[PDB]
């Protein structure tokens, strides 16, 4: 069925859980071994979500190269993306050393540091030009160039110098600072706008690395801003976009790392994001 009318033929039924279990039943298992190995306990956030076998991004070391992060490659849309975790109190050098070894040229993050009263993710950049920070374990260190608070985002310039080569390199950090604590957003208007600024930045083009996405758990929300991308990219590509099926799109992003789209609240924006993101392209 085309999309804003199986849509609202959903919302008129009231079974956005049962499509959404349908999808939880259909998705790929594959093996995540390496990141249930001892020796990496305190590099998982949560127990029940890791990086598969397959798609795990390695670190360019010889000690350890685990890091919960995943290479999530879309053929047809000629994008790629690496959804991964908001970085630890033990994982701020690891993250760190992805950036620089992928060559990617930004990161988006989807939480706040703080919510619902509880840590989501390790303070892993510097909040003022003048206290920049030195990652030892990783031998990097980053600096803040500058910082420009909107409304709804905040987007800042950071330089990463590797220091054993005292190369430098200009990454954009992309920061959506309203999502609520519970839910999510009434509309998606403020969502795509932070979309079409990460796109227009270069940040999502081929001639960097793929793009570092995050939340507190690298599923639910990174899931729907790499889902919606997608699929718009998809309408503007294909000659009839009424052919875009958004779940057959989330369950191939599904073979490259699990969970994505946590709720049934999660997969109706989506939808949303999609439906409202299509008309405005045009
Ligand atoms: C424009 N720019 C540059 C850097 C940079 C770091 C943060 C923000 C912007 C930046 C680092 C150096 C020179 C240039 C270049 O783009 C790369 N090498």
């Amino acid at each position: 069925m085309e999309m804003e009318k199986e849509f609202e033929q959903i919302d008129k039924s009231g079974s956005w859980a049962a499509i959404y279990q349908d999808i939880r039943h259909e998705a790929s298992d594959f093996p995540s071994r390496v990141a249930k190995l001892p020796k990496n306990k305190n590099r998982n956030r949560y127990r029940d979500v890791s990086p598969f076998d397959h798609s795990r991004i390695k670190l360019h070391q010889e000690d350890n190269d685990y890091i919960n992060a995943s290479l999530i490659k879309m053929e047809e849309a000629q994008r790629s993306y690496i959804l991964t975790q908001g970085p630890l109190p033990n994982t701020v050098g690891h993250f760190w050393e992805m950036v620089w070894e992928q060559k990617s040229r930004g990161v988006v993050m989807l939480n706040r540091v703080m919510e619902k009263g509880s840590l989501k993710c390790a303070q892993y950049w510097p909040q003022k030009e003048e206290k920049e920070m030195i990652f030892e374990d990783t031998n990097l260190k980053l600096t803040l160039i500058s910082e420009d608070i909107k409304s709804y985002y905040t987007v800042r310039q950071l330089e990463l110098e590797n220091l054993t080569t005292q190369e430098t390199r200009e990454i954009l950090h992309f920061h959506y600072t309203t999502w609520p604590d519970f839910g999510v957003p009434e509309s998606p208007a403020s969502f795509l706008n932070f979309l079409f600024k990460v796109r227009e930045s270069g940040s999502l083009s081929p001639e960097h690395g793929p793009v570092v996405v995050h939340c507190s758990a690298g599923i639910g929300r990174s899931g729907t801003f790499c889902l919606a991308d997608t699929c718009l990219l998809l309408m503007d590509k294909r000659k009839d976009p009424s052919s875009v099926d958004i779940k057959k799109v989330l369950l191939e992003m599904r073979k490259f790392r699990m969970g994505l789209i946590q709720t049934a609240d999660q997969l109706r924006f989506s939808y949303l994001a999609v439906i409202e993101g299509a008309k405005f392209i045009m």
